[PDB]
């Protein structure tokens, strides 16, 4: 689909996400071209599993508390697409409710930026 | 143009922007379709100029201090089309100085997502 851009209505879809340490979930994601790598909620991961440490850069300065760093590839499946989207690592939201669809995911669905 | 997406490489691209209280100048933006406003860097305007204060969300948390925002609407021109983007007002990067444009811009010249 075309998915016009709105300084009022975010870019947003819903995507299954399997993190591969437990069910696959359903959520809403931001789809963003200034994000290299896909954000997932640390909601999604199971209690016990090890996750890598790191630090990102964005808006209010770097952090290194905020953002996390998969052991295991995140697949991800967009609405009636049947393939899934392999990320060998992508960022985890340890604190809030982020879900964002970086450039790596979007390059295997061939997503693209048109400008009449 | 059709804008490819690449995780190893940033969408970016060339646009002159009229701050209204300088010479207009040149800065390589970056295209994000997850910015609701666009930002652009504090080393266009003037030594004196008037900013506002304003509170900005993204990676590290919400920042009090490092976006301000502009009394002055800002003229925005592309490569391609030869009328320039008009945005009413938008972000202004103290700390760093980083280009990126917004989707209150993409909007003006008609941009979109397309996801096959
Ligand atoms: O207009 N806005 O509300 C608005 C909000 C936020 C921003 S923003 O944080 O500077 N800034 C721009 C930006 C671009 C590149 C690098 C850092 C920041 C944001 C906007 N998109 C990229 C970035 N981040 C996500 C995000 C999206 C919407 C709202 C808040 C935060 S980020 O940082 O989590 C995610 C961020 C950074 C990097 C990565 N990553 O995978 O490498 C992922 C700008 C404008």
């Amino acid at each position: 689909p075309v998915i016009p851009l709105d300084p009022a209505r975010r870019p947003v879809i819903k995507a299954q996400v399997d993190t591969q340490t437990s069910h696959p979930k359903t959520i809403e994601a931001l789809l963003d071209t200034g994000a290299d790598m896909t954000v997932i909620p640390i909601a999604l991961f199971s209690s016990n599993t090890p996750l890598k440490n790191t630090s990102v850069l964005g808006a209010g300065g770097q952090t290194q508390d905020h953002f996390k760093l998969t052991s295991l590839p995140v697949l991800i499946r967009l609405p009636f697409r049947t393939t899934p989207i392999v990320l060998t690592s992508c960022l985890v939201d340890t604190k809030n409710n982020w879900a964002i669809i970086g450039r790596d995911a979007l390059q295997q669905c061939q997503g693209v930026l048109y400008l009449p």
